[PDB]
């Protein structure tokens, strides 16, 4: 297994890439300029004539903390629920998650017997997962209990074991459609089983961050998203599901719309605490998104297809280069080929993930730090690496992945040879 | 007491009730004409104005603290530098709720622990703003009230409440054209609050400066104070959090909420906002920067245009109330503010709740009695908040004519034993 000539060939190959003096990046989970160009109509969609919607002046306070009726109606169809179930806020889905989780800590959710903050709260998370979810939960005071992400959703067996005995395990927070970073969509069997599991806490909640529900890259053989609001209700736990969603990768990143779907009773609960600290959300921004997305050619699906034409070639660019340089046998690394979402999960064969990022940096390729997909200082393997191919052009992605491929081979031969 | 006077008041009230009116004097909302001044804001940015401050407004990068130009513009608003300001989304009340929650969960910059596990009290001003009391009580604070004086809050009461007990964590009030009294804090009271001997080392001043530039008179305006500079010069640089809003400047609910504080406090606030958000709406901040910079006469020109619509409604409230109740304060006394969005009326006798119920039966929706104090803690039953900005000047007179008749009926009933 240990080979000196292969170590020399890997070193020379690495020297050749380093000598280019590159300055590429493969960690930015951001759309391209071409993606943002598609939504420029949104900036000028409303005017002096379009100031009134749903019997309300968009420029004045009245309307309710829940958002515009048309916004609540549009995103009801997005999340496969009714208007009464959906609440639309401002530019961030993560903010609305942080608000809901903070209200649960301060006041307790609908079916609770006290505030979560005083009960030593645990939150189940999925690994490899999203770095900002772990940071958010740990900032608010939740202890993270990790479960492994399987190909068709989380390890539900592990979720039932953790949630079954201890009442302090207050919930699960994960991405059900095209997960970050593995791109795994939760199966109906697992979604139904999550929606009705025997949990110790009677206020056990599912925080489904459905950030990539309609974000399809493949045209026909797509992932079918589940409906936790409907599944939880049919399972006998109507208040269990909070299905969060976003328009950041649909319209503008950071100038979109964050929103959540849940039971009508949970929306009243959430409306009380939002109402205590706010008169209401940006009603004019919600009206722009409603008017633009309704008036867009081919509707919402038409815009996501236009994004796919720009984004999909970048994903195949990562597959083609990485497969041609590392092979299909999985000698140096294995990786996902997701049908939607914004990321690709690459697992190096040997425990050299941190070495690949340090090598890549010196070559001029910024990769996501090793251990980012697990909770801070809790990566037991040192193999997983997140790749964000959506931002740069197809040419730069190829070059970046050739440099990453060369780093994986150099990192692998070092480990095998004792270096 | 007088029976003939009670009959004349009854007959006058029945005349107004017989009309079958449907007026409102409690909505603290700008009029249709006020929002029309800012219709250019809707279409101010296009495909050519996508970039600003070396950043693409449609993309994530930029920082949690907001646009450099937004930070620079609202620095001038609050008389500070760009490093002191943090611009968020559409609500100042939200930004206060976020800052107060972070203090409860984590503690402010100079804290020894989280405020939540210290049985925290918050000093409030009475008569004050109903939403401040609701927000603080929702978050877990116990409200200790201090009386509002003509030139600001009762600072002697504030020192006594904050001096001994470390549990008393701050003061939350409006220093310019306060809700509802319209009082602006004096320089010596502002300086004295900025340097008072507080028991808690993390004592914080939550200055909701919601009406800083909202002037209704040309000459003899209120001069706002700079708590960020006053606190720094006093030796407590991290004490002041000066909040502000564009809600009554551009659009109500579609404006911008922001806060001014020490550079170190912004880093503290930026940590917890950053943990739950990539950043604020950068496109909305760009629209406000471009619109306000390009407006005829600047921001002061826009406030003077709002004054042209708003000021005549304030004068109508004063004219009708002086003519029907007199100037000697027999039935009631009231504020003649130089700016802001409200008028504070204090009835002579404790019959405020009766005046509101009488006004409701006569078709005039007034703010509920006791709204200006914390929930169930109104020891007088005299104060009533009046919001004259929303309806037209014609409807403001008619509404105040009915209210004037309700005060006289309620006064004659009390004196006569009913």
């Amino acid at each position: 297994e240990a080979s000196r000539p292969a170590l020399d060939l890997a070193r020379q190959a690495y020297e050749a890439f380093k000598a280019r003096g590159l300055n590429l990046n493969m960690q930015r989970g951001q759309p391209a300029d071409a993606d943002f160009d598609l939504s420029n109509g949104l900036l000028t969609v409303l005017g002096a004539e379009d100031v009134r919607m749903d019997g309300l002046d968009l420029r004045n306070y009245p309307g309710g903390v829940a958002g515009l009726p048309s916004a609540r109606a549009l995103f009801a169809g997005y999340l496969d629920v009714k208007a009464e179930n959906v609440l639309v806020w401002n530019n961030s889905s993560l903010e609305l998650q942080g608000l809901v989780l903070t209200f649960a800590l301060l006041h307790g959710v609908r079916g609770s017997t006290g505030p979560w903050l005083s009960q030593t709260p645990k939150m189940i998370v999925t690994v490899p997962g999203y770095d900002r979810h772990f940071l958010l939960l740990q900032t608010l005071g939740f202890e993270l209990l990790t479960v492994d992400m399987q190909s068709d959703g989380p390890d539900v067996d592990a979720v039932e074991r953790l949630a079954g005995t201890d009442p302090s395990v207050k919930g699960i927070l994960f991405v059900p459609t095209y997960s970050n970073p593995g791109g795994e969509t939760i199966s109906l069997e697992k979604a139904r089983r999550l929606a009705g599991l025997q949990a110790a806490a009677p206020d056990f909640t599912i925080f489904a961050d459905d950030a990539y529900r309609v974000h399809h890259l493949v045209e026909e053989d797509r992932a079918e998203p589940v409906n936790f609001v409907v599944l939880a209700r049919d399972a006998g736990y109507p208040d269990r599901a909070f299905v969060f969603a976003s328009t950041s990768k649909i319209t503008f990143a950071g100038a979109g719309l964050g929103f959540v779907a849940s039971s009508e009773d949970n929306i009243r609960w959430l409306s009380k605490y939002l109402g205590a600290q706010s008169i209401g959300p940006n009603k004019v921004e919600q009206a722009r998104h409603v008017k633009f997305l309704t008036e867009y050619p081919g509707g919402l699906e038409g815009l996501m297809r236009d994004h796919a034409a720009i984004i999909a070639p970048k994903f195949r660019a990562v597959d083609e280069v990485l497969r041609a340089e590392l092979g299909e046998g999985g000698e140096y690394a294995t990786w996902t080929l997701p049908k939607g979402g914004y990321f690709i999960s690459l697992d190096t064969a040997e425990p050299v993930a941190d070495r690949v990022v340090k090598l890549a940096e010196a070559a001029g390729v910024s990769l996501t730090p090793a251990g980012a997909t697990y909770p801070a200082g809790q990566d037991p393997h040192n193999r997983n690496l997140r790749l964000a191919p959506t931002r740069p052009p197809v040419e730069e992605v190829r070059t970046a992945m050739q440099v990453v491929a060369a780093c994986i081979r150099l990192a692998t031969e070092e480990y095998r040879a004792g270096h």
